[PDB]
């Protein structure tokens, strides 16, 4: 028949110390191009679950009804923030954000580009492999199923418009020192999985996939030091059955 | 707050009118529809807030006629809410620069007010169900808030035990609770946050705008109880005194609401 | 009054409103008075050619009737822009340089743009940044404010019936009246906020309410209200004037009949 | 005067296209597209600005094949864009360095794009930010200017009748006439305003009124406005200097029958 | 002459920019930008100017005759996420913070046709002197720096056309659609979507796609995403690659 299936996803930021969930290590700045090795904690990854399904016939993505959780927690300026003058509040949260979010009946398939080819990755990252100049263009070698949950930085990995005949994504990156967060929340939302023949995202092995990043903007310290802040994300799908 | 019989019979539509007041923090009694001045740079580990720098949801509960003459009958009617009209009171305030704002310059006007806001309303049969999100979980927050109990790390991003209604009006702070997406069957609700020190405010007003609050199946939320549910938080930003010191200004929402009855099973 | 058909067998009105920014002498006629700033709430006494108000124009209707029903004229559709919008290109005079040799500072920060078109007066709710404000003589403010006059205090209700009389920061449309009137409002706040304004004659807004019914002219009397405060000018010494700018309106009419 | 109905048949459709030029000012022979470098901080009573620093609109008549005297041609659709954006991504030539050892700076600042297409010269309404304003010989100015001509002074009504000559600054398109025009701007103003332009042959703006009727040209003549102010250029020195761009138009005509 | 359509194929492609490329390790990027030169002494190095990307991709050869018709693309930017490593060369914002984003002006540029895209040459400066290997307006004069209708090529190259020069020509490409934003200043904030539910349908008001001339489909693009600050706080353009997906119909024509 029909069925529902939810889930929070919680953000892939890099969890600094055992406080700093939903943070990243503070951010190091002008390391050359031929010594730029960065620390795993400071380094956000793709979020992914796969959701298991009743057995039987194929269940089949419909709609989802998505949005990221705890937006109005960017109100707290009092905590840890650097006054924006002298007697202020504390700074917002704000510069360089990413919201996406994908739903698929296989992993989400990913294509490398990196903006620095010779970034040395660290050891618990997933990242191109042999990359070359090219891979800071388009390199067809970089490949990757999004298949482990905290792996793939978000820096070095896309979404594949080239494969992904079985899931469908959505992404919005806005660059820049101070753009301002903006993001909306709704019970009357809903992005329709349907392809132009009217087929969503078949669940293959009675699997759903779910993919987010949602990297909210740069937290600055009263020191200066900056720290990505990301957000869970909800997802709720609803399924028929096919043949 | 005005409920009123439009129309009786059948085809029964009534109007609910109310005015939702901003609850900011009011540091004094001159200060209404502000907070405290904010505090800056607490280490997440000594973080103590004090109530009137934290503005709340706003919330009512409008009582509605009661529509069922006999209780034990196949049928029982509800009160359906089918749209709302919803726009912020008194925008253009922003425009007296004269008064406490610092000047943006030496023989400058004052300061607007700008920065981190927040714009969101809720229609219901039930209470909101909010969801519980901390910047620090190690936030010490003072007596008179309803906050995430018992938080974790966890709280931080998602922590499904932090699960509450909006059951008490200039009680859960804004910067804890958002609305819980995977509850609120049974009302709809809508918001924007906008952050960054110098966003500005952007506020539009008409009478011509309505918002539709049928589902998919064509039902509006059902007043369980015979009872409406409004709920609203509008931080429009920061105030910035001569001083340098900045405080919250919150505005308040007007709710037009359209019902009509629904019979239902028992 | 019962509303019946649309008479068949439509007639338009135009107005140009003039903006009521305060015109602090002869030569500044759509700017205010310089801004002041840092006034103590308790000592807030703003002179009247400081303050913006809201500008209106009542257009009188010829009587449709000799003696069950009578005929009113119905407001159908309105074509409004704000006039004179490229005279903010004008970076020779009286602006502030941007820096060392550059041009003159452009127009910019807070700017309201506003318009209705009703049957009757526009009703306003009064809202206060500070109900301890002393207003000056010629300005109709809210009587008797309290604490809750900076939220919403119900006592606060006014007729938009005088031009230049009712202080822009001190009045809003009120959305619990309004029955016979429809308005339209966008304010956005802030130092360096840019004006962003649009013309074109292609654009109509429709003034017919969920029942097909306009605003209905109960007394032959039609009422345009406009305020359109463009942003602050930043002279050469700093000081900052509001700058306005006049609102066409196009009223496209037609008889409807009413029941006596 | 009296529409009828549209005539189809061989020959009763036909497009035409040209490139309406900027007119900036044109400082010398070599700065063809820009303006004069902007003074600033001028009084309001000695404000005397050069001719080569003031922006124009651009106009031009194309002519139509000949119709007897009822049939005339009816604009239906445009196409039109701005021509040569992607020459603002010449960073190298002339323009102040945004810190040391960095690129030019970007045009950017105060902005105006702006076309019109008629069956009968753009009607204009005249504006002035300053009244006292001084206009130079070779450009049409508001005649006999008063401290009503910074708001709405009804006196200041003119033909867009010659190319490089009536000031954007001092005239907008009267949304009180143009009965027989079609026309489209936008305003942004401030400082650090980022151009924002599109190009697409896959874009129509309907040039048909409610009625379904479109601009119906009088003596065989279409009517093409434009201004297309992109923003400022910095020199090196801080100096300023408008820069413009040529407009595109691709114009469908079809036959419509009228009465006299 | 378009008779009925009479089956259908998919092409694919990645298009890689061209910003100028100015060593080995900086691809899709540019050279340093240079600044305040005069517009009477303007010599740009050629890795300093990003060019039009373009690629004609063969098709099969059909020959009333039939020809392989344009109808829809899928596009987007590859590799958007790659500006969140403000780790890597970039000037720190402030003292301790980390890397400044890329940002200021961009250009996100594509066309799918039958014919190369055809260009309209318009210049800030006529008297810039062009670095040998770029292909710019022949014979430049003032009015080149407004509308000077001589300068007409064709997107006929890669890396050869510098964006700075030229612009789709909306008087020609009859048989070609094309879709351009320049967002221009100092500190504007790149904004990039990606999606694969997002279909360019490139059917004419008759209903007719590009047809492929000589059994040819053109893509082009431009991609510049904003500019690289380096800690000494030069500048460079930083470009990402394009995906087209587009798919064709075979259309009767009469010759
Ligand atoms: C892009 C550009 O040309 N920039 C120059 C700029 C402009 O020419 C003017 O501002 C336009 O009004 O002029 C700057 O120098 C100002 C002086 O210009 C002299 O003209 C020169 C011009 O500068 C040279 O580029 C050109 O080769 O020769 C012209 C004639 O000798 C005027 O004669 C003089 O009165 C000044 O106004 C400036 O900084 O504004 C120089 C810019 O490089
Ligand atoms: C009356 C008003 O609007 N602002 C006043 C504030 C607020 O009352 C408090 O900040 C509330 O916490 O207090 C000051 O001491 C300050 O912070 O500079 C003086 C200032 O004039
Ligand atoms: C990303 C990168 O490695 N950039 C380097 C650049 C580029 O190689 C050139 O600017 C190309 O023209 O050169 C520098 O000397 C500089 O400009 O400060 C050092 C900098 O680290």
């Amino acid at each position: 028949a029909i069925t529902e299936v939810e889930c929070f996803l919680n953000p892939e930021m890099g969890d600094p110390d055992e406080n700093l969930r939903g943070f990243s290590l503070k951010l190091s700045a002008e390391n050359d191009f031929s010594s730029d090795s960065p620390e795993r904690k400071m380094l956000p990854c793709y979020s992914t679950a796969r959701i298991p399904l009743p057995n039987l016939l194929m269940w089949e993505a419909v709609t989802v009804q998505t949005e990221v959780i705890g937006i109005t927690s960017m109100l707290n300026l009092h905590a840890g923030s650097q006054k924006v003058h002298e007697h202020g509040g504390g700074k917002p949260i704000q510069g360089s954000n990413f919201h996406f979010f994908a739903v698929g009946g296989d992993p989400l398939e990913m294509q490398g580009v990196l903006m620095n080819y010779r970034t040395k990755y660290p050891d618990g990252t997933i990242t191109p492999k042999n990359p070359t100049a090219q891979s800071q263009v388009m390199n067809t070698d970089h490949k990757a199923y999004l298949d482990k949950n905290n792996a793939y930085p978000v820096e070095c990995w896309v979404p594949d418009p080239s494969r992904n005949e079985n899931t469908r994504y959505f992404g919005t990156f806005t660059g820049g020192e101070n753009v301002p967060p903006v993001l909306h929340v709704t019970n009357t939302a809903t992005t329709v999985l349907l392809d132009e023949q009217g087929v969503g995202p078949l669940c293959k092995a009675d699997s759903l996939y779910v993919s987010a990043a949602d990297i909210c903007g740069l937290f600055t310290n009263s020191s200066g030091t900056q720290q990505w802040r990301g957000l869970a994300r909800y997802f709720k799908i609803r399924l028929r059955k096919r043949s």
